[PDB]
């Protein structure tokens, strides 16, 4: 099957980083061909830490830029919703809805997204048990969704850590297709005080950890100077790596294959 | 005074609101000490399952609550969901309640702090003692003055939680202390399509709690738990809810000489 | 039934210091008659993360101090043993033999304490579950221990943290008399690199937290100058304190009494 | 390069570890780009239950393991659970294993450094990554020169462990990394009086390891796991070890391209 790369900066800092993420992930879809991108970026961080840090331009903005993204690169997107009344006009543009990881068990928000007709992928909470997903699958295939993913983004380890148990990768592969986010995956909650942490240095090695175990995509985000990011700036991958990281995923992948087993 | 959240989990009828809000009184009257605030959920937002209870809709449970103030002359208090629904749940509720999932929805909280109501916010499974200073923060900017912060549990591997005692003299530094004692003991999605918990360890934690050192308690109470729509493994039995109440009053009492300043 | 107090400095770092801190918990016994004090120090520090750290003086030194506060106070005596060799000639001066908590599943070393005839307490280790320590308490009385605790030090929560779940009391009192070990539960395993770290601030209210739901006694080590302790100096609480917080717990536990559950 | 320990848990027998040590001659002899260690525990010291299987002594393992390198060649690795067991064993052993539960009592490792032969730790469930490089400082302190760190899993819970993979580059800034696939899927007294495990995982997991990055894997096998004595729940089929081995070395040959430096 097509793999799925689901990449693009955070937030919507503007349209025009929108457009400079976009271009080099059209350009990466020109060579991959073999993969299918989906440029992710988010028109609000409704979930900030502080009340003093960037949030977004609003939904109307956002919807406007990754349409002017679709539009001029061809790329399908995506963004994340946080309250049901914004699935709708989200869904304008969006070919898959970003079910954000706190709200994975907010009923009327799987259920707005559902009956879009779009394609809807659940970040897995940080308090879910893998097989507590099923549960969550069964809700949006209820509301209408044909096309359903899960979200690997790691699992609360203590205080403001992370840890990925890779064994939920085969679990959820059993009610949905699996998408692992390699980089809120290494991400310290709240570690920074008024802002999450992260450690960068993980994000390649985990990445190779979940194509050898197998998934269905991998969620990375990606920033021109991560350093001057807006939010995450502690995750966000520099775009010049992006080419890199999806060949290496892809050789991975391949040598890995024959070895996955029949969920 | 010493602060007692207590009420049925879901208003499954403003019948069984009645009941449980005629004890809640009754025992009102008989202990001045306490400040007695009914609490009951319109709506369950969360459920594990597309096919468990909800709810009858915030009119419905406005109202019923509504009936129950009106009746009994007790405090309100009840969880929203959504941005939207704080402005018609302000007209019943003296204390708006943010849920655990949603501690970290700005908007929500915003929401809360403007209707100018109390506001009382279950801590994150995902959230760590000291991470909830942002959350008092955000909900000071917003326009809140009376602001709670509930302990109900942390993550401790799957389908389970664990109390940091710890968290109660922490997170004391920047807001009132409420010691959720019901969903403290609640295993998540313990069981298949709904979450479990052991009722036995309810009273014990709930004493470490006084002995420990907070605002107050929030317990959720049923006539019959057994058959309860919701949380049915860990609301407490209403018959036994006095002798527990009578319990942590004389514990407090004792362990209130040692409660640490600051 | 008489409530147990196992205090006393960490490790043996002199018989003086034995001898300064015996005195204070020999005048609080003749106040608290309803308390039994169980003097407690170890003769060797067998498990410190760092190849530099504080040890001790050795067994034979040790047994000989400890032999000395139980000549010169009358006080009970405890210590751990770290191999089986260690159980016989340490049964000769201590009354409760302690099992440290990382060797909680040695099955040698408990049946080695468990045939001296003494009273055996089992740290229990930060890796068991409270219903793990049933077949610990079987081993026990396989060996032939008929007096058996077993101690409440924390459980492993995350990196460098532990955290205390008090639903253990009620449970491991199922099959054994439970200690609440009020200093090693607030210990930060490693946090300070070289060397374990800890929170004293939380002490006291976690002790207050113990007797609240009940127990059958608190473990607390104790020394005159906790700053410069040879160890766990994070941990260990004043010398001057104990009395006061003896005083605190044995009026919280007389209040609450009437509602502890029976197992 | 590449390590890999196998071999059955217990020493049920000399007769078992022949068959066993047999297969990983074979294998031995059909991967030389592998080196093989013959791994088996003459005593299963840390058991739940009193009365499940702990093995026929450390006379009776030393000779069978001795038989075994003897007749096939293999290197031998078993561990040693109290210090005067390190002189008799360093006989037979090329590289003595220290217990999880026992990696930090210093003279345990001291006992094994000083024997001269190779150390292999079992990172404690209760070890953070970083806190390991005290372990090696210890070994090197006794005189260690050959030094391995095995990423076993992780208390996470009750009765649970999870793998936590940024473990291995962390471990491999001072010591050489082995990933023990067999315990990091075993679910501590999960079964009771004996731990339990989902083999479904072992592969899948073991994949993840040599695309992230260790020095060698070690995996416990048993003819008929069902059978086995001890970590019945765990062990992989005698059947099984040649596919794993080569898909690890094919995975490893196209992941290693990557592997940080450092
Ligand atoms: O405000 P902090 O704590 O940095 O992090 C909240 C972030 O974590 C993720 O949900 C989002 O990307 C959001 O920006
Ligand atoms: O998993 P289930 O039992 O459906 O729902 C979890 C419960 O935990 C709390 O958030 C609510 O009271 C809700 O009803
Ligand atoms: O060397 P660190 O990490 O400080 O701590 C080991 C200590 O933790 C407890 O088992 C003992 O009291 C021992 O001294
Ligand atoms: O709980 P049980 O199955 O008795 O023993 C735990 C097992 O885990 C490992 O330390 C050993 O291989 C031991 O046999």
């Amino acid at each position: 099957e097509k793999f799925l790369v689901i990449a693009g900066p955070n937030a919507i800092e503007s349209e025009e980083l929108l457009l400079k993420v976009g271009e080099e992930i059209k350009r990466l879809s020109e060579k991959f061909k073999e993969v299918e991108f989906v440029f992710k970026s988010s028109f609000d961080k409704a979930n900030r830490s502080s009340i003093h840090s960037f949030r977004g331009h609003g939904l109307e903005y956002g919807v406007k830029a990754l349409r002017k993204v679709k539009e001029e690169f061809g790329l399908k997107i995506t963004t994340d919703i946080h309250e049901s009344w914004q699935a709708e006009p989200v869904a304008e543009v969006a070919d898959i809805i970003q079910i954000p990881a706190f709200l994975c068990r907010q009923t009327d928000l799987l259920l707005a997204a559902a009956k879009t007709g779009r394609a809807v992928n659940v970040k897995k909470g940080q308090f879910l048990a893998p097989w507590d997903t099923k549960n969550v699958v069964e809700k949006l295939k209820f509301g209408g969704a044909k096309e359903i993913y899960l979200t690997e983004r790691g699992t609360t380890f203590g205080y403001n850590n992370l840890v990925v148990d890779f064994r939920s990768l085969p679990i959820m592969k059993q009610w949905a297709k699996v998408i692992y986010d390699a980089t809120h995956s290494v991400q310290l909650p709240g570690g920074l005080g008024d802002k999450s942490g992260g450690m960068r240095e993980f994000i390649f090695p985990l990445i190779r950890a979940a194509v050898a175990v197998g998934c269905d995509g991998v969620f990375m985000e990606t920033h021109p100077e991560p350093e001057k990011a807006l939010s995450d700036a502690s995750t966000q991958l520099p775009l010049s790596q992006l080419e890199g990281i999806i060949e290496a995923i892809l050789e991975i992948r391949e040598v890995a294959s024959k070895y996955y087993e029949t969920i």
